[PDB]
């Protein structure tokens, strides 16, 4: 009887199953939701090894006929987004866009967005949903600025993410319809009569007049927006649950705002926003711990396994803003380490700073056990994050 | 070990458990989510009997000390004042006249928006919620501009919790305050229940007025939106029903009536306190015990409805309990039906290739709510 993957949808405590797997079979054979078999790696040491060993391929997880943890919801070519981006001389436009340094006003503008969104929830009074009222509009607004598009249609863009990022046992119609719908949005914004200045679409319009089709440009835009928005909103929601359940943390923040950096780094270690594992196909037979992994097999990295490993993190179950060291995997590791890590931090640091200043009596409106955790999604997240203040 | 209540939040099929319960113990001792016990009544004969007998009270369900299927969220005096005329005149679709053509303009505008974006769309946030909110804002004579906020209030108000939670009261007072201010607007409200209430305290506190307004807005928007999502699933999964409605638009009344019998929007049971020792089938219910009517139990009862598991827009007869029965039979039934007839008519006209964007098995069913509903209702056309 293989343990079933994925683990619990509930994102406010580490699933007891992640603790058991890391302790008894840090490389366990598991059955994914497709019915394919996989190697789930749940210890820090072995997770870092997989991430840092190039014979475990990310690109190759989209190949036809390989074992899948769930259906492809995007074209095969996009699962190697950083690959293709690098190979087209597009890396510079993308890397300038992802660099927080490269946009001197980003900080002040993110800060202003966070303040106005919370000011709107304070105008109506508690309770409010901090997902629909804060994390979603805030993450959408960041990513509209990164692309250089307006914010008018954020709701329909974030609805695109509600479909794009579904984990299904089999392909579903409408995963592709969804992809081509918002690809179309990105192509229209890029080929606008007042041609787009500002953003990655600004840099893309500059770039296709030098000596890369419209479809690949739109593809990069759409794939960066959905990856960034889904990841930032989900992380921020779990960071918000941490501050609501542990108000001592929001007190430290208010008392000592400069510790927000180290604080977000700990919330990143602790956050359970990743609803699945980082996938790789073995390109060769590899001895990983006590298991022989055959070429062509699927390897699944359990970030929450590694980031809660008591071998590396003392008292891993307890949030601690004063860790001497924090070599966490929340951004992954090796060659596919998140290229937007600095931007992820800046996003969270600013939203969290604004929130503890604007809602100093922030708490869940109801017991944490009664939050609705989203099923069948790449991220764990509360469908609604009702709070009081 | 007692069977657990409530049953599955899955709303696309009748829970197997409801079938086993109706078959083997149609009056069943269950543990509610509060850990209290109750009698779950799952056959039509006994469901109909509890609803039509006044030895079972709904008002007493809110009394202190009684067993509960879940915690109160609203004040106890809301589960005599000569308002009955203002309220009943509002719940009459034939006192707003333009309602029909207005709701139809609403449905079409909401749908025209999604057709412009192109599929997929979420028919909950893009259709049922804006549409249901629109109805109830017109009912109260208030603008529709704060519909997201108002429907968010419903997301907290209609939670099923084992124990009470803060926020239930905060949420209640936040929106009471909202209704009190629309009641007391400088250009006094004219039109709607508020309009009528304004004229009816010139002839009952502002507290009580906004309290009726808010409970009415609450119960109707949550109920019409949830039912319309089930009817939409029915028409997506069974596109022959949508072909029927395009071919024969006049059957929408019979059709919406069968979709009512079939729908699993009601996610709890209709609660009664026994005001006395009453025998029900083979069970001696003692005074002050909680009785719970499982509507999907009665509406799928084959002793009354042939082939209950199948939707038939052509049944000779359809005496369904979707609106309840006896003294507490839904007072807004016709408004309920009108809401759904006009949205579904508009839906099968505008989106004739309507289908789910994925297998119905993979919809997210909302937990811990009075309604069974899909958190999202993603569709293609
Ligand atoms: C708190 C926020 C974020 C978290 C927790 C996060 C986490 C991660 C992780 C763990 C990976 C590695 C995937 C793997 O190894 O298979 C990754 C990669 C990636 N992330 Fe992030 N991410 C965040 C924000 C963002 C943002 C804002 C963007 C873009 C706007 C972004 C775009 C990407 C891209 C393009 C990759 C793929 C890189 C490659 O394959 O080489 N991320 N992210
Ligand atoms: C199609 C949607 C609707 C369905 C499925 C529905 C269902 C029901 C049911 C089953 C009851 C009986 C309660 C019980 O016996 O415990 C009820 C009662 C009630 N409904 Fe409707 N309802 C709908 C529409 C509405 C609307 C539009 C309104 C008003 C705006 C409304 C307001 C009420 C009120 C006030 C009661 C309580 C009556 C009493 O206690 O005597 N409902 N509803
Ligand atoms: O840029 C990418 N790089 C990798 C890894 C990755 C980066 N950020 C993520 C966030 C969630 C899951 C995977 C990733 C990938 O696999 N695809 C895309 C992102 C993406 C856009 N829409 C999607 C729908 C479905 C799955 C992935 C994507
Ligand atoms: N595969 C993945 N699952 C969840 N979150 C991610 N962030 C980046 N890649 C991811
Ligand atoms: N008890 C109840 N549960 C669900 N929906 C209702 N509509 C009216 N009363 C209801």
């Amino acid at each position: 009887p293989l343990p079933d993957f994925p683990l619990s949808r509930r994102g406010d405590i580490l699933p007891a199953e992640a603790e058991r797997l890391r302790a008894e079979q840090p490389v366990a054979r598991v059955r994914t939701m497709t019915g394919d078999e996989a190697w789930l790696v749940s210890s820090y040491e072995l997770a870092k090894q997989v991430l840092e060993d190039d014979r475990f391929s990310l690109k190759d997880t989209a190949n036809p006929g390989v074992p899948r943890q769930y259906a492809l919801t995007i074209p095969p070519e996009v699962v190697n987004n950083m690959g293709n981006i690098n190979s087209a001389g597009l890396r510079n436009a993308v890397m300038k866009t992802l660099s927080p340094q490269a946009d001197r006003e980003l900080g002040g503008w993110l800060e202003a967005q966070a303040h106005q969104l919370l000011d709107r929830l304070i105008e109506q009074g508690p309770p409010a949903d901090l997902r629909d009222g804060f994390t979603e509009p805030y993450s959408a607004a960041l990513h509209c600025r990164l692309l250089g598009i307006p914010t008018d249609d954020w709701r329909r863009l974030m609805s695109g993410i509600d479909v794009a990022f579904i984990t299904s046992p089999r392909t579903f119609e409408g995963s592709a319809v969804n992809w081509y719908k918002d690809l179309g949005y990105m192509v229209d914004r890029l080929n606008a009569d007042p041609e787009p200045t500002e953003g990655l679409l600004g840099r893309f319009a500059e770039l296709r007049r030098s000596p890369v089709s419209d479809e690949l440009l739109a593809t990069v835009a759409l794939s960066l927006f959905g990856a960034g928005a889904v990841s930032t909103s989900a992380f921020l929601q779990h960071a918000i649950i941490a501050l609501a359940q542990q108000p001592e943390l929001a007190d430290r923040l208010r008392a000592e705002p400069a510790v927000i950096g180290r604080a977000v780094d700990e919330l990143l270690r602790y956050n359970l926003s990743i609803g699945d594992a980082l996938p790789r196909i073995a390109l060769a037979d590899v001895r990983l711990g006590e298991v022989e992994i055959r070429a062509g097999e699927l390897v699944l990295v359990l970030i929450e396994g590694a980031n809660y490993d008591p071998a590396v993190f003392p008292h891993p179950e307890r949030i601690d803003f004063d860790r001497e060291s924090n070599p966490h995997l929340a951004f992954g590791g090796g060659q596919h380490f998140c290229p937007a890590s600095a931007l992820g931090r800046t996003h969270a640091e600013i939203a969290l700073t604004a929130l503890v200043e604007k809602l100093p009596a922030l708490r869940l409106a109801l017991p944490v056990e009664q939050l609705a955790w989203r099923p069948g999604f790449i991220k764990r997240l509360p469908e609604r994050l009702p709070v009081l203040w």
